[PDB]
């Protein structure tokens, strides 16, 4: 059976943040995931994690300015010393969080010279990588769609594989999020099985209302049986807005909890 992390960030939104440790916890979960723990003190969300009994799956590198639209700067030439400055603040919560994984998101890029995007990514990528390394954290790209991200960097399942073989380094792979995998690309059980050794994390949403598992146009548990099937064993995120309160939706999770 796969194993699932509640995400923080979507889930649980019936209360703030710092509340939703507990109620994922007595929900079953044994990990969580979130977006940005920026705003509160590493020290807190720590202890948020030992009091609750949970693991942190995953987490993103500091995107930049959100408010102004700002969605990463991996892949914005001209950017490298605040991406690696970013590097550093992401590399102090992932030592206290005990965090193996970190999203490095790649940013905006229409308008922008494709190639110099390309170019940057791997500059940043390689740094990430090689400062992650002594510490057996790995650094993941993850595509996303053009109906949610207009605009994105990467949307692309293989070609996001492409680009990490040019990186060159072990401990850097994909996030390969379901739902955005198949509103860009389909072919999903073919995609997993091409994809086998290249993802070290997975993320899960209805198509294409991005609610709870269970309801849509992807049949999820044949998906975990696919996952189990080319020996999968990290994670798998819930990265969904529930449709009504985050329990009541939670009979999917039912026979996996704990
Ligand atoms: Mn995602």
């Amino acid at each position: 059976m796969p194993r699932f992390a509640a995400n923080l960030s979507t889930m649980f939104n019936e209360v703030p943040f710092l509340e939703r440790f507990r109620l994922a916890a007595e929900a079953g979960f044994g990990g969580v995931e979130f977006l940005f723990p920026y705003d509160f003190d590493a020290d807190v969300i720590a202890r948020e994690l030992k009091q609750h009994n949970l693991t942190q799956v995953l987490f993103n590198m500091p995107p930049g300015d959100w408010a102004a639209g700002e969605r990463g700067m991996a892949a914005i030439s001209g950017r490298e010393q605040e991406f690696r400055d970013n590097v550093d603040i992401a590399l102090h919560y992932a030592l206290a969080l005990d965090c193996r994984t970190l999203h490095a998101m790649s940013g905006i890029t229409e308008g922008l010279d494709r190639k110099a995007c390309e170019e940057t990514f791997i500059e940043n990528f390689r740094y990430a990588a090689d400062k992650l390394a002594p510490h057996g954290i790995t650094v993941l790209v993850e595509p996303l769609n053009t109906r949610n991200m207009p605009g994105y960097f990467i949307v692309h399942q293989l070609e996001a594989v492409g680009l990490v073989k040019r990186v060159n380094r072990p401990n850097v792979a994909v996030q390969l999020d379901l739902y955005h995998a198949q509103i860009m690309d389909g072919d999903l059980t073919r995609l997993i099985e091409k994809m086998n050794g290249a993802f070290s994390h997975v993320q899960i949403a209805s198509v294409p209302d991005r609610h709870e598992p269970d309801e849509g146009e992807l049949n999820y548990p044949y998906l975990f049986s696919v996952l189990e099937s080319v020996g999968y064993r990290g994670w798998v995120g819930c990265e969904y807005n529930p449709r009504g309160k985050t329990e009541s939706g939670l009979a999917w999770f039912a026979p996996y909890r704990d």
